[PDB]
């Protein structure tokens, strides 16, 4: 039995009935972070009822605040139903992305570590509903989270009414892996000192806490998380990982990093996977993770002993890795700590531990300002996520990307970024399959010489050099040279023609 | 009274010219100095003269200059005149040095002020050859008493191979006691220490910079003045901005979103900040607390009137009139002011913990509320980002304040797209101009634009901004943050071409 508090068993009801508690206009806070631990059955039932209402000319939309990304059963179903008027802080569902980019869903991608605090401040309004997925409910009414913690404790505190989905698909032995603190991290100032001085340090307990009188419904479910396929490293990712690992090796030999490096933050996807595979094969020992996510390559390193501990707010695992950790949850439970995201993404803690931040990007300009979010400056991809939390607070901020996109028709290094998420001050190292730019100690013009020479693709470097050269001669000021007449012209060229590469039918200064 | 109270260290006293000879071509020099206060004065002058002579003989002679923040004509000015600085960080306001920077003659990088010490220890600027630090006094056990700022001086003393102290008799001996220098690991090798500050008036350290006396290569007796802030009063535009902000604070308190005493306050320097402080001085919020980078004129008034109880900062930025008052009454003001290391005053962990209210200026913001603090037309440096990022991102509330226009109406402070970004949308919640106040909390980018355009933009520019936004909504590549890339930067180019952002 998953509901070990007898009194709360009387609140069990079907998903459809529970969804009726959610009203048009409501602000709904849910569990869910990197496709893990989001509610599934109540959102599906809600979406059906939303569509039915819309067909009869009746409005039915919610504001949806999450930990971070969810999955098809939540963002997907609600976006299909056109049921979300406002969304925050981070989405990866393609249907929801389309609603955002059509202006049908208003969106703001907050720094992930800040969301709980802004919720408590009231920026999203009054929370009507918290809808949270659970592994179990304990004897004294504690709520055991599932494959992520995210913002769930904050949403439970704020919401007028609470709905719990108890998912028997989630492994019972997840109980104990979470660390939930009752301290003031995101409440009213003055906040508490968050006393974390080791990545493996627990400060709290294993359960979310909530007044049982606020629980309006409990729904028994049995459904899987998103679990994206493993993105196998291609040669581009492998080259990027190779330059990065060589760099780490050099930092260690110059005593600027310990042989155990520092606590590591990375993502998911191709490049991160290549980096984790390189770390598994590399000369470094006693590694530590202090990140947003646990991904596949870590289980390997936790099992071998290459990595000693991994701190995160969520799992981001493939189907095969998901089965590996479930068959051995009692081992991995001792190696992993899942934290509230306002703790995993706490700038104070990230700086104190001296994390190495490794993040992706859409593009960077020649001065090393970074766009993480908005294609051509206007079309949302996913969101800033925790990349700003980590980039700004880290001991070392590293951005990694293929040097081109769209089969070479887009350069990831541009004269000016069409949107900025990370300013120059927040980015010290850039890595592409072309090489690694170490920007420490450099002015913007010096940053440009390094980025253009080390990171840019051969197809675009002469164009970049031409822009920079002419900017140096003609720019209003020469501290960060620009030609405002063409700074964004590569982006407009892409919009117009589908490529940033110029045609020989017209003049271009780099052909000559 | 003898300023060098350690008898043994008196034997290290030498001329500024001889001391400057310790500094070699290529050296990385860390100095005191923050908001025109407490920078070294006589050794940089002597160095500059020797640099010029060297250059004339065909000898290379340049240094890297790392400071707390801004300095003055004796340091940034003289060295820039001599073409003696190959790299400068993190914050300059001297006109001669600014001209070197914008000519590409001095390399510059404006780091977040709270991060500079940590990056210095990491080695980003290279090995420190020299620390050149101004002192009020040297204590009997060899402690270095800082002057009108603390800045990064403790870190530079730790790092540098050789140390030069300027003991400046111009500086008030009664400054001794006002500083709080922490022994702990804020900016050193990870894992760092927990910084135990949980109230803005909490002292956690001692009154002196610590340095191994064997590293002290020279002590120079000096007698010269800091820079002062302007006396000039806030005009009608600044007073209007302050009025909107104070009305906003009132409503926040009435809605129980701020305490009646508000929260610890951070304020930049300028006319607008002065207006806000004058507003608060006779405002309805009592028992105020400052947790800022700087102590300015307005704070002294409030610390005097009791309307403000304590002010924490790293430096002074005072007018001649205000400087005279504090120096006449240092007894009193010393008990009301704490001067901290800048990596503590600007610690994002502390700023968030205390829940600071950040109030900063700007060059411009775009319609989505991204902020440019630094680079005119995107390429010409003004001063630098300073501590505005430390505070904007970490604060409980991040507010940006500016006149809606500049250059007699020929520049709009609200533009379609910022030509350079220092603060992203996520780091700016409230904008105030003399036209009104935009509260952006809870809003998507297109919702932010409606508020910024209608509340903050000047009437001369508002229809142009609305026209841009409306056509972007129709024709932009994506509709989440609509832009027309062909004209996004066109107002800036129009200014470059014609001298005004207004069409013919």
């Amino acid at each position: 039995e998953r509901i070990r508090n007898v009194a709360l068993r009387s609140k069990v009801c079907p998903a459809e009935t529970a969804s009726e508690l959610i009203k048009h206009g409501d602000v709904v806070g849910t569990s869910g972070f990197t496709g893990a631990g989001y509610p599934k059955e109540v959102p599906k039932a809600l979406a059906q009822r939303m569509e039915a209402a819309h067909d009869r000319g009746e409005k039915y939309q919610i504001s949806l605040i999450t930990g971070a990304s969810t999955g098809p059963q939540l963002d997907g179903e609600l976006a299909k139903a056109n049921g979300v008027y406002f969304r925050s802080p981070f989405n990866t569902d393609a249907t929801m992305r389309n609603r955002i980019n059509a202006g049908e869903t208003e969106y703001f991608d907050n720094h992930l570590g800040q969301v709980a605090g802004r919720a408590v401040q009231g920026n999203y309004g009054k929370f009507n509903i918290a809808l949270v997925e659970a592994t179990a409910i304990t004897e004294d009414g504690g709520i055991v989270p599932t494959s992520s913690v995210g913002n769930s404790q904050t949403f439970l505190n704020l919401a007028e009414k609470v709905i719990i989905e108890v998912n028997e698909w989630q492994n019972p032995m997840l109980e104990g892996i979470h660390d939930i603190w009752d301290g003031n991290v995101s409440g009213v100032p003055t906040r508490d000192i968050v006393p974390i001085v080791r990545a493996d340090q627990r400060v709290g307990g294993p359960v979310l806490r909530v007044n049982p009188d606020k629980i309006a419904a409990i729904v028994r479910t049995n459904d899987r998380d998103r679990n994206a396929p493993f993105a196998a490293p291609d040669e581009t990712a492998k080259a990027i990982a190779g330059y990065l690992l060589d760099f780490f090796g050099h930092e260690v030999k110059q005593n600027r990093l310990p042989p155990s490096l520092l606590p590591l933050q990375s993502g998911v996807g191709n490049v991160a996977n290549a980096v984790l595979e390189g770390l598994k094969e590399g000369p470094f020992e006693n590694l530590v993770g202090y990140s947003e996510v646990i991904q596949d390559g870590m289980l390997a390193m936790l099992d071998s002993g290459r990595m000693r501990i991994a701190s995160a707010s969520s799992f981001s695992l493939s189907p095969e890795a998901a089965e590996e950790i479930n068959n051995r949850m009692d081992f991995f439970r001792s190696k992993i700590i899942l934290r509230q995201q306002d703790v995993s993404n706490s700038p104070g803690i990230i700086r104190r531990l001296g994390c190495i931040a490794m993040n992706g990007m859409i593009e960077a300009d020649i001065y090393g300002n970074v766009n993480s979010t908005r294609v051509m400056g206007s079309k949302m991809m996913n969101g800033i996520g925790g990349s700003g939390d980590f980039a700004r607070s880290s001991y070392l901020s590293i951005f990694l990307s293929p040097s081109t996109a769209k089969g070479g028709k887009i350069s990831a290094i541009v004269p000016m970024a069409a949107h900025v998420d990370h300013i120059m001050q927040d980015a010290q190292i850039f890595v592409t399959e072309q090489g690694l730019a170490d920007l420490r100690g450099l002015s913007p013009v010096q940053r440009a010489r390094e980025i253009i020479s080390k990171c840019a693709h051969p197809d675009y470097r002469p164009m970049l050099q031409d822009y920079f050269d002419r900017a140096l001669k003609n720019s209003f000021g020469k501290h960060t040279p620009h030609l405002l007449t063409e700074a964004l012209s590569w982006h407009q060229r892409f919009i117009d023609t589908g490529t940033m590469l110029p045609s020989s039918l017209e003049h271009h200064h780099h052909h000559h």
